[PDB]
């Protein structure tokens, strides 16, 4: 019965853990599509040329 | 009996830490692929040439 309850546990935590991640994940990359979409191609065509 | 208890935590631990990799190894290659989206070809491109 323990063991289930710790796959409960398991289950649910991890659960979380990977929807936080993800969301994160969400934001961090929205964040830096929206760097691109503003500051442009050409200026990180000015940063590499 | 303790041996076949064993294999029930076995199976359902590995199980959720195989679906967690998987799982984080989804939103690792989303992030990725949002990145590639964003920053375009031609940005690595730059940081290439």
């Amino acid at each position: 019965k323990v063991r289930e309850m710790e796959l409960i546990y398991a289950r649910a935590q991890l659960e979380l853990e990977v929807s936080k991640a993800q969301q994160l994940a969400n934001v961090e990359a929205k964040k830096f599509k929206e760097m691109t979409e503003a500051l442009g191609p050409g200026t990180i065509r000015d940063l590499a040329v």
